[PDB]
RNA sequence: AUAACUCAAUUUGUAAAAAAGUUUUAGAGCUAGAAAUAGCAAGUUAAAAUAAGGCUAGUCCGUUAUCAACUUGAAAAAGUG
DNA sequence: CAATACCACAT
DNA sequence: TGTGGTATTG
DNA sequence: TTTACAAATTGAGTTAT
């Protein structure tokens, strides 16, 4: 009798029932309550509306960074264990007064004076060390026995703050040194063109505070006849970090493009030298070694020769520059400017000197500050020097010693250490302790030190002792823990889930994919009659003489070095391959590269070994625990071998098991998989064909070796937001049935719907540093910028034409035209892999296919390097040069044409599996599923068109309805579709020359709803005689529906979870908003949190004290539990309101109210809980479909439409009408109204378009949630909000199910 | 539709770390003046907290997902037009 | 108890 | 971007 | 801000059921 159909959304579940012949029913449902309403007429017709769900992101980013700062406390801890005694007998209560410091005076129970408890020592102690690096440079340089405590600060200070884990191995901190190293070799390579390296300051230039770059040209320049593109400009690149291509100087074909920073750099340099020979290694070396002295150089700029402390000496330094140019700038401003010296040095609000260090300006906003006063003034040339250098009046704590590794401050360490073990007898024997809290780190292979009680640990131990940075060796069983962290998430043999899946890497599972792909290679001569497959032999002859001699396998390698050299063949065709083979045996050449043993790789013996040796570099990334795992194997190679094994590492696993691939032997044969795939005769049968084949047992074998919805749903692969979206439909289609008597739907049609910034810089930074231009440079670009298109385009094509090799310009981006790669007709895509830039689309060829070969042939270099730098992606590279491979065939363009109509998205079709699973479960008498419920899935283009072609238009900012409606054409197109077209069950129905044909049938498959295009008023299916579709009475049936007024808009009501407040820290105030930071701290003395989160609004009945004499009086209001409370107010809720000061709290009467709670008031005004003390509109503004669509015309054959506009442009007047009743009646915001209808009084001049586009903004005003903004014209008109409740407790509170057909009333008269 | 492989891109989930920021306190402000106020000096650093907190007491857990109302029922979850 | 202006997040 | 919390003004 | 890891998914290809 009736079919469902549903919109899924992001935020919104649109649902529609409807009939044999496209009508929605209406009903009457019950009414609950204590109201005078005991039923309602519903139509069933709706949508539910919901917040968006969050990912578990944010959630993760603070729980780890919560782990950090426990475990840096713990370090703390630590080392005040160790120091606890020794300090005991030197200040008895020092870490008391610091673990208070934070209190006032009037709460200390000691000393306000921290360090050492006394005003003069205090002041004595600044004075000598105005910076915690004074006193760090003095600890670590001075060999008389010092204070304990200050000892200990030092100390404290290197471990709270001790610098990243990026490097690895020891630091021992030049520049010169290096760099005429670098020329030895280099003129020890080169004995015929040397370099003269006289008088040139390589640690002045080097170590410079400007760009790489420009650092580069400065070397260069101070070396005649070199240049900054020869070989050793190449080398010095390399040492400052730029992206260097040794190809030009080395005479290479292959690009030996290499990055010095990029993980796979240490492999890259072994790719190339492989090429060049191995004389070249120590130069590369060099230049390594070079470029990590000049990055200690920018993080030290301090001579190692003056202390061990070059850190702290390196503050020191901008702690002395910034005094000495701090009294310099005050003489001068004093001197000049007189009048500007207060709003320098003493306001705080202005972003000067005193805003600076007391105010909230960053050095970027300070230095922005002061530019102009420092370049109108005399005397202030090297002040601005440094302000370009950023080195200006600096800071000790600043945000780029994100660059501090952690080595040095160990080194410090270490020297305080041994410094003072000699007067010390605890630190001597405690020395490797304080080293380790400051070195020791919980490898992330390992996780949370947990103990039974945490969802995301994994660790095993090997004992039950308290973990410790001294005992985690012993006690933690790393390699269990490794293991598991990766087993964890790694997935088992489909075909054997007892299975464990292959490293990809692993030399079977390579021979797998080979012999796999061999085998279906056929090849035909002149002699032949018939393409004939490889035989065993010939397979093993081609493996052994190609795929293990060469790294790739061409299919011109496969003709000249098999086929003529083996087979005499001057000719031959081959069929399995293309252009090379996919598959290759790498590891292999890994393997002999590094063991150098080719018969070691080929003896069967060591099979096992080297799966376990593939196993361990790849499970493992641990050098170490690479090396304690290879040791078993270390009798088997050279100590040199066994380094280049443990330097090998690899990531990622296969899809089979070893077990699949070669255990499980065919019962009859005895041969495994991959015995099938060396040898099968004459049918070289594929591992599908293996897996598959009756007449053999392996499918016998697998097959005999072989969760509630909401966790399935969680389970799927995709964002969080779309699978609300899912579980939501789910329900509403489970209580759509339920109001239907329980009868399953004939149908149901589903249609789903279609910071960055950042990651538009950072593309466009590597891109361009990749390519090595200037662009950047000479046209800066901040990332919101990248927002724009053309811009961003612009610099992804490096300010090139992507057609024609050219430049272009900036300031002429509107000139220019954004072109789709392959076609919009054909695909719909949006994004920047379909996008191009360029000056006129008319430069790509033809505009009905992918640009000329003309086009590819210019360009195809241009778009390599564009490829090469990561600035446009395979598939967009691909799609650019298709001409070449013939272009888009008539059979691509069908298929893009049939793929606009039928959906392929996975996350979709597991939607139509979920609804199909549970409404067809049952099963005929050849065991087969009856399908009672046809699913189908529809994509967003057909209900589009079906409402453009016969205007039934959609305005999405007028209301809510559209959803709703989108769910009923679903409903009616798709039945109506398959009722047509009964063979499109297969495309559209979840279950079990000519393309030109295709195309043209794809393309008018919509055709039988049209009158002429010329067809008849009914349509029917042919063989049934069945009435499909009478074009004179259903589209009157539809636009009936469309033209409903009520239409069951649902806003999910929800408890607000997450965040207690702002994450703001205020200072100190008087006010009772203010929340206390910890337990005894005061916030009108610490200062707090503020503006916390309502999770969900309480009903309260009850009384409260008033005035001296706390007489009672009954009261009745709402009281926002927030997040913080809600456990202490779920615990015991009477405990919890006599606490705020409720007293004869009525619990019976107690009404949770979630946020979106629905209250209707009395001329049918509608309200919704935004807070405790705060209201949103309720209603929805069911505007008459006539004014809706003469919106859609006037706001966007067409001459119709214009006269159309024009003939009923008095429609504007009544809209305006229709939103002032409106407002007057619900929205109740006369000002705003006034401003309204003033404003469109204004405009009454402009052109009817214009009008148009301007009154769908104002139905924000109308719009049901949240009160907005809204600019009319350019009168910009802010919201007015509900700051009281108070009127909803005596309103009608409203109860709604998922659909809103149940409902429940209750009259808060009580 | 499904499977394996190649290349690339995207998305989701997890762990281990870093630099800041903020907030109170500690860095004897000096004079003149009865008084606010006036002139000048000065500033770069540190401690501590960084969701309140919890019991399971771990170098653990605390912001995702999920949620009409009623009837039951401790609770889970069923039932109700 | 209006209009109304500012704030967060920025790791 | 939004929208509920907050203080200011009145 | 950095590092390490796994899984789907899309979509251009080779081979199959
Ligand atoms: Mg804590
Ligand atoms: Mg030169
Ligand atoms: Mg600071
Ligand atoms: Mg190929
Ligand atoms: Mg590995
Ligand atoms: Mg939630
Ligand atoms: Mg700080
Ligand atoms: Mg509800």
């Amino acid at each position: 009798k009736y079919s469902i159909g549903l919109a899924i959304g992001t935020n919104s579940v649109g649902w529609a029932v409807i009939t044999d012949e496209y009508k929605v029913p209406s009903k009457k449902f019950k009414v609950l309550g204590n109201t005078d309403r005991h039923s309602i007429k519903k139509n069933l017709i709706g949508a539910l509306l919901f917040d968006s769900g969050e990912t578990a992101e944010a959630t993760r980013l603070k729980r780890t960074a919560r782990r950090r700062y426990t475990r840096r406390k713990n370090r703390i801890c630590y080392l005040q264990e160790i120091f606890s005694n020794e300090m005991a007998k030197v200040d008895d209560s020092f870490f008391h007064r610091l673990e208070e410091s934070f209190l006032v005076e009037e709460d200390k129970k000691h000393e306000r004076h921290p360090i050492f408890g006394n005003i003069v020592d205090e002041v004595a102690y600044h004075e000598k060390y105005p910076t915690i690096y004074h006193l760090r440079k003095k600890l670590v340089d001075s060999t008389d026995k010092a204070d304990l405590r200050l000892i200990y600060l030092a100390l404290a200070h290197m471990i709270k703050f001790r610098g990243h884990f990026l490097i690895e191995g020891d630091l021992n901190p030049d520049v010169d040194k290096l760099f005429i190293q670098l020329v030895q070799t280099y003129n020890q390579l080169f004995e015929e063109n040397p370099i003269n390296a006289s008088g040139v300051d390589a640690k002045a230039i080097l170590s410079a505070r400007l760009s790489k770059s420009r650092r580069l040209e400065n070397l260069i320049a101070q070396l005649p006849g070199e240049k900054k593109n020869g070989l050793f400009g190449n080398l010095i690149a390399l040492s400052l970090g730029l992206t260097p291509n040794f190809k030009s100087n080395f005479d290479l074909a292959e690009d030996a493009k290499l990055q010095l920073s990029k993980d796979t750099y240490d492999d890259d340099l072994d790719n190339l030298l492989a090429q060049i020979g191995d004389q070249y290694a120590d130069l590369f070396l060099a230049a390594k070694n070079l470029s990590d002295a000049i990055l200690l150089s920018d993080i030290l700029r301090v001579n190692t020769e003056i202390t061990k402390a070059p850190l702290s000496a390196s503050m020191i330094k901008r702690y002395d520059e910034h005094h000495q140019d701090l009294t310099l700038l005050k003489a001068l401003v004093r001197q000049q400017l007189p009048e500007k010296y207060k709003e320098i040095f003493f306001d705080q609000s202005k972003n000067g000197y005193a805003g600076y260090i007391d105010g909230g300006a960053s050095q970027e906003e300070f230095y922005k500050f002061i530019k102009p006063i420092l370049e109108k003034m005399d005397g202030t040339e090297e002040l601005l020097v440094k302000l370009n250098r950023e080195d200006l009046l600096r800071k000790q704590r600043t945000f780029d010693n994100g660059s501090i590794p952690h080595q040095i401050h160990l080194g410090e360490l270490h020297a305080i250490l041994r410094r003072q073990e000699d007067f010390y007898p605890f630190l001597k024997d405690n020395r490797e302790k304080i080293e380790k809290i400051l070195t020791f780190r919980i490898p992330y292979y390992v996780g949370p030190l947990a103990r039974g009680n945490s969802r995301f640990a994994w660790m095993t131990r090997k004992s039950e002792e308290t973990i410790t940075p001294w005992n985690f060796e012993e006690v933690v069983d790393k390699g269990a823990s490794a293991q598991s962290f990766i087993e964890r998430m790694t997935n088992f043999d489909k075909n054997l889930p007892n299975e464990k899946v292959l490293p990809k890497h692993s030399l079977l599972y390579e021979y797998f994919t080979v012999y796999n792909e061999l085998t279906k290679v056929k090849y035909v001569t002149e002699g032949m009659r018939k393409p004939a497959f490889l035989s065993g032999e010939q397979k093993k002859a081609i493996v052994d003489l190609l795929f293990k001699t060469n790294r790739k396998v061409t299919v011109k390698q496969l003709k000249e070095d098999y086929f003529k050299k083996i087979e005499c063949f001057d000719s031959v065709e081959i069929s399995g391959v293309e252009d090379r083979f996919n598959a290759s045996l790498g590891t292999y050449h890994d393997l002999l590269k590094i063991i150098k043993d080719k018969d070691f790789l080929d003896n069967e013996e060591n099979e096992d070994i080297l799966e376990d040796i593939v196993l361990t570099l790849t499970l493992f990334e641990d050098r170490e625990m690479i090396e304690e795992r290879l040791k078993t194997y270390a009798h088997l190679f050279d100590d040199k071998v066994m380094k280049q094994l443990k330097r090998r590492r690899y990531t990622g696993w296969g899809r089979l098991s070893r077990k699949l691939i070669n255990g499980i032997r065919d019962k009859q044969s005895g041969k495994t998989i991959l015995d099938f795939l060396k040898s099968d005769g004459f049918a070289n049968r594929n591992f599908m064909q293996l897996i598959h084949d009756d007449s053999l047992t392996f499918k016998e074998d697998i097959q005999k070796a072989q969760d509630s919805l909401h966790e399935h749903i969680a389970n799927l692969a995709g964002s969080p937001a779309i699978k609300k979206g899912i579980l939501q439909t789910v329900k509403v289609v489970d209580e759509l049935v339920k109001v239907m008597g329980r009868h399953k739907p004939e149908n149901i049609v589903i249609e789903m719907a279609r910071k960055n910034s950042r990651e538009r810089m950072k593309r466009i930074e590597e891109g361009i540093k990749e390519l090595g231009s200037q662009i950047l440079k000479e046209h800066p670009v901040e990332n919101t910028q990248l927002q724009n298109e053309k811009l961003y385009l612009y610099y992804l094509q490096n300010g090139r034409d992507m057609y024609v090799d050219q430049e272009l310009d900036i300031n002429r981006l509107s000139d220019y035209d954004v072109d789709a790669i392959v076609p919009q007709s054909f695909l719909k895509d949006d994004s920047i892999d379909n996008k191009v830039l360029t000056r006129s689309d008319k430069n790509r060829g033809k505009s009905d296919n992918v640009p000329s070969e003309e086009v590819v042939k210019k360009m195809k270099n241009y778009w390599r390097q564009l490829l090469n730098a990561k600035l446009i992606t395979q598939r967009k590279f691909d799609n650019l040069t298709k001409a070449e491979r013939g272009g888009l065939s008539e059979l691509d363009k069908a298929g893009f044409i049939k793929r606009q109509l039928v959906e392929t998205r996975q996350i979709t079709k597991h939607v139509a599996q979920i609804l199909d699973s549970r409404m067809n479960t049952k099963y005929d008498e050849n065991d087969k599923l009856i399908r009672e419920v046809k699913v189908i899935t529809l994509k967003s283009k057909l209900v589009s068109d079906f409402r453009k072609d016969f205007q039934f238009y959609k305005v999405r900012e007028i209301n809510n309805y559209h959803h709703a409606h989108d769910a009923y054409l679903n409903a009616v197109v798709g039945t109506a579709l398959i009722k047509k077209y009964p063979k499109l069950e297969s495309e559209f129905v979840y279950g079990d020359g000519k393309a030109t044909a295709k195309y043209f049938f794809y393309s008018n498959i919509m055709n039988f709803f049209k009158t002429e295009i010329k067809r008849p008023l009914i349509e029917t299916n042919g063989e049934t005689g069945e009435i499909v579709w009478d074009k004179g009475r259903d589209f009157a049936t539809v636009r009936k529906v469309l033209s409903m007024p009520q239409v069951n808009i649902v806003k999910k009501t929800e408890v607000q979870t997450g965040g207690f407040s702002k994450e703001s820290i205020l200072p100190k105030r008087n006010s009772d908003k203010l929340i206390a930071r910890k337990k005894d701290w005061d916030p009108k003395k610490y200062g707090g949190f503020d503006s916390p989160t309502v999770a969900y609004s309480v009903l309260v009945v009850a009384k409260v004290e008033k005035g001296k004499s706390k007489k009672l009086k009954s009261v009745k209001e709402l009281l926002g539990i927030t997040i913080m409370e809600r456990s202490s107010f779920e615990k015991n809720p009477i405990d919890f309101l006599e606490a705020k000061g409720y007293k004869e709290v009525k619990k019976d009467l107690i009404i949770k109210l979630p946020k979106y709670s629905l209250f209707e008031l009395e001329n049918g005004r509608k309200r919704m809980l935004a807070s405790a003390g705060e209201l949103q509109k309720g209603n929805e503004l069911a505007l008459p479909s006539k004014y809706v669509n003469f919106l859609y015309l006037a706001s966007h054959d067409n001459e119709q439409k214009q006269l159309f506009v024009e003939q009923h442009k008095h429609y504007l007047d009544e809209i305006i009408e229709q939103i002032s009743e409106f407002s007057k009646r619900v929205i109740l915001a006369d000002a705003n109204l006034d401003k309204v209808l003033s404003a469109y009084n204004k405009h009454r001049d402009k052109p009817i378009r214009e009008q148009a586009e301007n009154i769908i903004h104002l139905f924000t005003l109308t719009n049901l949630g949240a009160p907005a903004a809204f600019k009319y014209f350019d009168t910009t008109i802010d919201r007015k909000r509900y700051t009281s409740t108070k009127e909803v407790l005596d309103a009608t509170l409203i109860h709604q199910s998922i659909t809103g057909l149940y409902e429940t009333r209750i009259d808060l008269s009580q």
